[PDB]
């Protein structure tokens, strides 16, 4: 309730990102707004360095579950925003299938009155001419559910989950997922019962932006515990 105090209205978000695939580093910068009450935010994305050298598809789910939609009956299952201010560790590993590994690590905190997603990311063994660096991917991205279980061990939780990109010969590129999030500061947070994430995402372009970027507006709720 304290953490989740914190996201009663309308807040600032920022991400950074800095990458390194396969030896080429990149940056990433993004800035909009977030409102857990209704599970909804809007981001804007600049690859800071140039052309970004992977496909932004492949980077949603690196660049806030904390802005997730709670019901009211499921409040007591909200890690997220419990963790809050001094925020979670957020790591995964997302293994493209035939291809290459993304390896991040994030933590996810507020600086003053703005909800940070600062990241790291390194990729290897990818194919350059592959569907990954040879930029083969459609630009959107569908529905998925992310199951979250408890990792009282960590004091955490974890998920894993698998993404579908389209590919555009009419094929699909799996990324598994696996994920794991741990608390920043010591105290006490809320671990929850199984439930799961259903997210929504939008992907468009500024026609006025000359930068390479993508536009996301997400739709996130949490879902599935009964009493």
């Amino acid at each position: 309730s304290k953490g989740e105090e914190l996201f009663t209205g309308v807040v600032p978000i920022l991400v950074e990102l800095d990458g390194d695939v396969n030896g080429h580093k990149f940056s990433v910068r993004g800035e909009g707004e977030g409102d857990a009450t209704n599970g909804k935010l809007t981001l804007k994305f600049i690859c800071t360095t140039g052309k970004l050298p992977v496909p932004w598809p492949t980077l949603v789910t690196t660049l806030v579950q904390c802005f997730s939609r709670y019901p009211d009956h499921m409040k007591r299952h909200d890690f997220f925003k419990s963790a809050m201010p001094e925020g979670y560790v957020q790591e995964r590993t997302i293994s493209f299938k035939d291809d290459g590994t993304y390896k991040t690590r994030a933590e996810v905190k507020f600086e003053g009155d703005t909800l940070v997603n600062r990241i790291e990311l390194k990729g290897i063994d990818f194919k350059e001419d592959g569907n990954i660096l040879g930029h083969k991917l459609e630009y959107n991205f569908n529905s998925x559910n992310v199951y979250i279980t408890a990792d009282k061990q960590k004091n955490g939780i974890k998920a894993n989950f698998k993404i579908r990109h389209n590919v555009e010969d009419g094929s699909v590129q799996l990324a598994d997922h696996y994920q794991q999030n741990t608390p920043i500061g010591d105290g006490p947070v809320l671990l929850p019962d199984n439930h799961y994430l259903s997210t929504q995402s939008v992907l468009s372009k500024d026609p006025n932006e000359k930068r390479d970027h993508m536009v996301l507006l997400e739709f996130v709720t949490a879902a599935g515990i009964t009493h």
